[PDB]
Order: structure tokens, then sequence, then C-alpha cells
């Protein structure tokens, strides 16, 4: 094992409760073109982060798997500074997004000229394995997304990258499913390419209310990630309640070591403020990475849910995942 953080390897059974997919800093693509009026403060950046980090310890967290892709901000440097001024574990990834969240396009060029494959895996293979843009600091899981009505054909090139790097370093990769669509497609190709299905997360799969969706990506044996718990109702996503009913069905049928939960929350967004409308205030109310530690699993435990099977979920699962 050993679980690659910006701060170094640590063992499995030093990772704790987990959330495995948080985003401390990002920006949309397009964000650095609006520099000049959404200037990043990297002050006021690292106070915010470095409070958020402490409330998640104050509850028990111990890591975050910040899952921000190449092109949506990424920033190690800064992760790494968060960690060390708090104690907070954090793995960064190494990937691109889904082929409708803009940039792309240099990929998309480089593909039509030549091998594009190959410069995504030697990409991917060097952030995992010897540091992120000269600075030692390693990616520790692999982000890959896809579009809502298929995996494309660029899409899969780093689809078939990320599964040659699984394959040689054990890494493990987790995704990003856009609008409840592509789950059992992704563990399909990815399986197919004999990447190790104990070491994948098929992402935002609580974007779909369907439990059949979800039973059929887990005939693949892969994880499946509640990802985005607290962001309701908006653009299609389901009301945390929808959520924890298909939950609480799963984990009756004995799926605990292959679910995970998350909330998909951004700590501090590159570019300018956020403006949230007034209408839109309820769908994000609870979209901030307290949510699931305060309200969600003392909700489940409140269900039936053991404390067997949260554990399970929040620290046995990332260990085996990530570990
Ligand atoms: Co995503
Ligand atoms: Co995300």
């Amino acid at each position: 094992m050993t679980a690659q953080t910006v701060t170094g390897a640590v063992a499995a059974a030093q990772l704790g409760a987990t959330l495995p997919h948080e985003h401390v800093i990002f920006g949309l693509p397009g964000y650095a073109g609006d520099v000049t009026l959404g200037p990043f403060d990297h002050a006021a950046a690292l106070a915010s982060c470095t409070e958020t980090a402490r409330a998640l310890l104050a509850r028990g967290i111990q890591t975050v798997v910040d899952a921000t892709p190449n092109n949506c901000g990424r920033n190690p440097a800064f992760l790494r500074e968060v960690s060390e001024a708090t104690g907070l574990q954090i793995l960064c990834a190494t990937g691109f997004f889904y082929e409708g969240g803009g940039a792309t396009t240099y990929f998309k060029f480089r593909a039509s000229l030549g091998d594009a494959e190959s410069e995504i895996y030697e990409m991917m293979r060097t952030e995992v394995t010897e540091g992120i843009a000269g600075t030692g600091i390693r990616a520790g899981v692999i982000k890959l997304a896809s579009s809502r009505d298929a995996i494309t054909p660029y899409e899969q090139l780093f689809f078939r990258a990320a599964a040659r790097v699984q394959r040689e370093t054990g890494v493990p990769i987790i995704t990003h499913t856009q609008d409840g669509q592509q789950g059992p497609q992704q563990a399909e190709l990815l399986t197919s390419l004999g990447a190790d299905p104990a070491r994948i997360m098929i992402g935002h799969m609580d974007g779909n209310t369907d439990p059949a969706y979800h039973r059929e990506t887990l005939r693949h044996g892969v994880s499946i990630a509640f990802d985005r718990i607290g962001l309701q109702g908006m653009l299609g996503t389901p009301t945390d309640a929808e959520r924890l009913s298909v939950l609480t069905t799963l984990l009756g049928e004995g799926y605990a070591d292959r679910l995970l939960l998350s909330h998909d929350s951004i700590w501090h967004w590159m570019g300018r403020p956020p403006a949230i409308p007034e209408a839109a205030l309820p769908a994000v109310k609870d979209w901030h990475p307290l949510h699931i530690s305060d309200d969600i699993l003392p909700d489940l435990r409140r269900r039936g849910i053991t404390e067997e099977q949260v554990g399970q979920m929040t620290v046995g699962n990332p260990a085996r995942l990530f570990g």
C-alpha cells in the first residue's frame, strides 16, 4: 500500500476516517483568464482552508482526497501548505476533466496530430511516481471523467492511459460521472483494461436515484461514491433524502464494503468569489465538508445503520482503496 499524500507516504492504517472526493481549491476552466478582477489572495485562501481542515480534524476526519483535475486549478504546493499547517492528510490527483467541462482541446489537438494516449500516460506516470511540476509532490490518485451520453473517444484516451498506470503502480482511480450516467460503462471499460477493481471508485453515483443502476455498476467489483452529498436539487442532483433512500437500500443488500461518502465541496474558489442567487441558496445550504459528519452519519445511525457499517464506509473502504 502506502498512500501517497502531498506530505509523503502514509500507511493504510494511518488514513483514518476519510472524505474521498473534495476540492480544497477549485477553478472552472477559464478562471485564470479572469485574473485581473478575480486574483488569488494566497493568505486569505490559506487561512480559510486551514480553518476548514481544523474543523474536519475536530470531527475525527484525518484524510481528504482532493479530486481536482490538472486543468481545474490544481495546486499541490498549496495543498501541502494546508497539510503541514494542520496535520490533515491530503492526497491530490492527476488527470483532466470531461469533454464538456472546458479546456480540453490542447490534448484534443495533440491527439489529432499524434499519439496523445502515450503522452497522457507519461504525464500520469510521472506525476504518480516522481512528482508534479518539479516539486517532488506526487499524485496519490488518478482522476477520470466522462460525459453524460457516452465515454467519448477523446475521454477514452485518458481511461486507457490510467488503466496502464494502474496496472504498473497500483495507484487508485477515482472518477466523475455526468448527470448520473455512464457508471456501468466506466466500470466495464476500466475492468476490461485489467485495472484493479478494488482500487477503483466510480464517482457521483448519487446523481442517479434508481438502485438498479448502482447494482449494475457494482457487478463489476468496483466501489461507488455518493460524493455530492449536500448539493441538493441543483441541475438534476437529487435531494439528500433521495440519496439516503438509495444508500439504505444498498446497505440492506450487503454493499457496505463498496460504498463511500463525500461532498464534492469547494473550500476556496479560484477566480471571483461565487455569487449565489437567492433561489439557489437551499441547494447549497448543506454543501460543505462538515455535513456528513454532523448530519448524515447520525441520520444513518438513526435509520438502523450500524457502527460497523458506518466505519466500513468511512474508514475501512478508504484504507483499502487509497491506502
Ligand atoms: Co466531478
Ligand atoms: Co469533484
